[PDB]
């Protein structure tokens, strides 16, 4: 997989932020990370919602360079947003939110599996420490 040069336009929730890729504004769906909701018809906020929204916005604002990385599956959700794992200063953002125990690990079986290892594997120490959703 390749990483691919971004340019941050807005910060949009915990899972979803919209970038310029390829000079073009697009949006960008996090991959493998299911966050709690902040904006729903239906329950509204979740708790860790906001905080989780906040964690995305302070990684990719705070970044001096953003990257975008496509997985070897669908590259676009039915939304229309990329999926892909999102880098900020080469960490990547979708990791630090598990890690971080503001995202659970979503399994989502379109092909993009490359990640999920690293992935779990922040979210069992997440668990582990009873962090934030686990706690």
């Amino acid at each position: 997989l390749h990483k691919e040069p971004a340019t941050l336009i807005k910060a949009i929730d915990g899972d979803t932020v919209k970038l310029m890729y390829k000079g073009q504004p697009m949006t960008f769906r996090l991959l493998k990370v299911d966050t709690p909701e902040t904006k729903h018809p239906k329950k509204g906020v979740e708790k860790y919602g906001p905080e989780a929204s906040a964690f995305t916005k302070k990684m990719v604002e705070n970044a001096k360079k953003i990257e975008v990385e496509f997985d070897k599956g669908q590259r676009t959700d039915k939304y229309g947003r990329g999926l892909a794992y999102i880098y900020a200063d080469g960490k990547m953002v979708n990791e630090a939110l598990v890690r971080q125990g503001l995202a659970k690990v979503a399994y989502v079986y379109k092909g993009n599996n490359t990640h999920e290892q690293l992935l779990r594997k922040a979210e069992a120490q997440a668990k582990k420490e009873k962090l934030n959703i686990w706690s």
